[PDB]
């Protein structure tokens, strides 16, 4: 199956770091990761048009998984959805999961599974460490 | 009360990025970007954690945030290497690295430690389902 992970944040440093970390761990051999942090010029902030353009510039045969950390990243991920065509919304998935851990979980299970329900469930389960 | 936020990943970019993002939005919290190896490559460095605690004051709570399995293992080894007096101020926070750290730095601005960790522990949900 065809999957992309879209990483939204105020910080381009965070999303580049996630992408680089996952790729170097060899965890994204079966998934495309887009670093979408920052405004149009690298500034701290979020632009929904990065998501829109990314979806518009990609092939139509992808499932698009959207992770955000906080704030306007979250808002930008929600506002982008409402901007898409109907065909595109059916392929757009807001993943209720933490940014780093959700994405890594989505990525590592796509190298294991053809099943978007399971790819989505793993991420949604991700943030904890067995800690206190 | 006096909380330090310590940030552990393979990735110095991520922990630098999180540190810079917290600071640019929020005062009296010391944040440690401890992602990466000693020369900065992708990997873990438990000694940096131990150093950090040893260099710090004795009147501070250390909130450890990690992302993936290797950083988690490394943070746990760090704790295991500390003195019993130091261990009592060292808190492995069961939270998402990015959202967990932000929630805690925000909440600490509370003197209730139970609540600083609680907000961190329930961080990372978007209301998206």
């Amino acid at each position: 199956m065809k999957a992309d992970i879209l990483l939204v944040s105020h910080s381009k440093m965070i999303t580049d770091g996630i992408k680089e970390m996952i790729e170097q761990m060899n965890a994204s051999e079966e998934i495309t990761i887009h670093s979408l942090g920052g405004t149009s010029d690298g500034s701290l902030g979020s632009d929904p048009m990065k998501i829109i353009d990314t979806i518009n510039e990609a092939d139509s045969d992808r499932e698009f998984l959207i992770f955000a950390d906080l704030g306007s990243a979250v808002l930008s991920s929600e506002l982008a959805f409402d901007m898409l065509e109907e065909d595109q919304q059916k392929h757009y998935h807001l993943v209720d999961a933490p940014l780093v851990e959700g994405a890594f979980a989505s990525a590592i299970t796509a190298g294991v599974s053809d099943d978007l329900t399971q790819i989505l469930a793993e991420a949604q389960n991700a943030g904890k460490k067995g800690w206190n």
